[PDB]
């Protein structure tokens, strides 16, 4: 039981790792059933996580929605960095998706109106995240679809970028990343849409728009297809198909924008 603040937290109980970050379960030392999230360096990659947990505290900290993750506390020292952030009951979105195969569009529906939610924000901030992907969306229950939270997490990797700028960081998860990205081209924040098309497409049919062996495989995909068309099933409903074609555009001039995407027909109650 090591302790952060007024937090504490054990390494027995991790709940997330990626390569330059573990993230363990704790709780506040005071209020013992106020449970928190505490995201570590990952001494494998040690300046590397150094970094982007610093980066990630700098961007999280201007960002207070009840669709992204919250920060509650941090340290950061010479040494050492510790996030506290809010703990999500239901874990990521990736294990919901492996568990349940696929998801209703009334549920998908649910989700999208509440992603769109903090990427309204996201954009009026000017920060673009760069790392969406199942693994590191959230779910929270308080019971039904109607009532779980999601709360976008992860923000290494965001950065603010000025809206007449263009960004070129090579970043993200390949499968994940718009075609723009993984290809080493300029973009902006029509990128993280690709991303959430992306997600939207593997919660209906279970699987990638784009299936590949690997990165260099998938990136070698785009290159050669000059348009990118992804299969839509026939059960899909028609704004649902719309939603879906509009945000997986492999250009980013050609593709659906912030605010095509926040009034689409598929997101109204
Ligand atoms: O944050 C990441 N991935 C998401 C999963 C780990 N993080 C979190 N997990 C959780 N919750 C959580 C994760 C895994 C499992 C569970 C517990 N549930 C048990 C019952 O059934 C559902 C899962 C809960 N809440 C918040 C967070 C984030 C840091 C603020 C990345 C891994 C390096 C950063
Ligand atoms: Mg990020
Ligand atoms: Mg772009």
């Amino acid at each position: 039981t090591e302790t952060v603040g007024k937090f504490e937290f054990s390494r027995k109980d991790l709940i997330g790792h990626g390569a330059f970050a573990v993230v363990f379960k704790g709780r506040h030392r005071e209020k013992h059933d106020l449970e928190v999230a505490v995201k570590c360096i990952n001494k494998k990659n040690l300046a590397k996580s150094q970094t982007l947990l610093g980066k990630e505290i700098k961007i999280l900290k201007e960002l207070k929605h009840e669709n992204i993750v919250a920060l509650y506390d941090f340290q950061e020292m010479a040494n050492s960095v510790y996030l506290v952030m809010e703990y999500c009951n239901g874990g990521d979105l990736a294990d919901y998706l492996h568990a349940m195969r696929t998801l209703s569009e009334d549920t998908i529906r649910l989700f999208l109106q509440q992603i769109a939610g903090a990427m309204r924000l996201l954009h009026s901030k000017g920060i673009i995240h760069r790392d969406l992907k199942p693994q590191n969306i959230l779910l929270s229950n308080p019971a039904n679809p109607n009532s779980i939270r999601v709360k976008i997490a992860d923000f290494g990797f965001a950065r603010y970028l000025q809206s007449n700028m263009m960004a070129a960081t090579l970043c993200g998860s390949p499968m994940y990343m718009a075609p723009e990205v993984i290809m080493s081209q300029h973009y902006d924040g029509k990128a993280d849409l690709w991303s959430i098309g992306t997600i939207v497409y593997q919660c209906l049919t279970g699987k990638a728009p784009f299936q590949a062996s690997s990165p260099q495989d998938l990136r070698l995909f785009y290159e050669k297809n000059k348009t990118l068309v992804p299969t839509i099933p026939a059960a899909t409903s028609a704004p649902l198909r719309q939603l879906l074609l509009a945000l997986l555009q492999r250009n980013h001039k050609d593709r659906m924008d912030f605010d095509e995407f926040f009034h689409h027909p598929f997101l109204d109650a």
